């Protein structure tokens, strides 16, 4: 369906999203935006999971960037920076990943756990890397029934971590030292991303292409994965993201898939490695 964006007016084609489906997503999300005692990360997080269920053939990144985002900044009451999309969207992505994958991962004993700003010291210490990375480095922790280090009472040990970045245009090179230190300790360092990147009018056409280019085109971002192997693996939910070729110099790959469903390349990856 066609979206009308006011900057000057511009349009963007939202493939595999019907007028009916947009409204169903909007009827779900809007009342949650200004709901008291309901954190923005939970409102946006659950909405993303719901939206991908409603439109399983639509580009998940487009649902994030062109639907949820533009509805939020339109419906959000107040300029409170602690409730900003910018301040909360990242943690909403973490919430979305946990909600989406843990039911599938539960069977194999694999457990995800979102880490929010200020409360990841326990996670990082148990991970044994807080020593060298600081208190603001890992977004989602990966634990495993049985194996791992610093197991809780239920026998869940830390086996790795996830850097959840909505856009790779972010300070992505900032997470690379921590990721290297993680991988060196025998921990999985996954880069989960929505690969959000569109350019606004007057010069951009607002198509969410991302920042990973193509394997035929030298991209510094892509070269982190396929060149230097600074992350264990890279998972994008922007359907426009060019996946890695069969072989890469580092042996690391950029996997691309939709967000809806049961098992995918992400769960199948975590199962094998763990």
């Amino acid at each position: 369906m066609r979206l009308d964006l006011d900057f000057l007016v511009a349009h963007v084609m939202l493939d595999n999203v019907s007028e009916e489906q947009y409204q169903q997503i909007s009827d779900y999300f809007v009342p949650l935006v200004n709901k008291p005692k309901l954190k923005s990360r939970d409102a946006i997080g659950q909405a993303f999971v719901m939206a991908t269920e409603v439109c399983p053939d639509a580009n998940p990144s487009d649902l994030w960037h062109h639907v949820l985002y533009r509805i939020y900044i339109r419906e959000k009451i107040g300029t409170d920076p602690s409730q900003s999309w910018v301040r909360t969207s990242g943690e909403a992505f973490e919430v979305a990943l946990v909600e989406r994958y843990n039911p599938v991962l539960a069977r194999h004993g694999i457990r995800l756990t979102a880490l929010f700003k200020g409360q990841k010291g326990l996670a990082l210490t148990r991970m044994g890397v807080a020593d060298r990375v600081g208190s603001r480095k890992v977004d989602v922790m990966i634990e495993k029934q049985g194996g791992g280090r610093s197991p809780d009472a239920e026998g869940f040990g830390v086996v790795g971590g996830i850097h959840a970045k909505v856009s790779l245009a972010e300070r992505v090179s900032d997470d690379i030292p921590a990721s290297r230190i993680m991988m060196g300790e025998g921990l999985l360092s996954v880069l989960s991303t929505l690969d959000v990147k569109s350019f606004p009018p007057p010069h951009g056409d607002l198509v969410n292409r991302g920042e990973l280019g193509t394997p035929d085109r030298p991209s510094d971002k892509r070269n982190y994965i396929e060149g230097h192997g600074d992350f264990s693996a890279c998972f994008s939910y922007n359907l426009r993201t060019s996946p890695s070729n069969a072989t890469t110099p580092s042996g690391r790959h950029i996997y691309v898939s939709g967000f809806s469903g049961q098992d995918d390349e992400f769960t199948d990856y975590l199962v094998a490695q763990l």
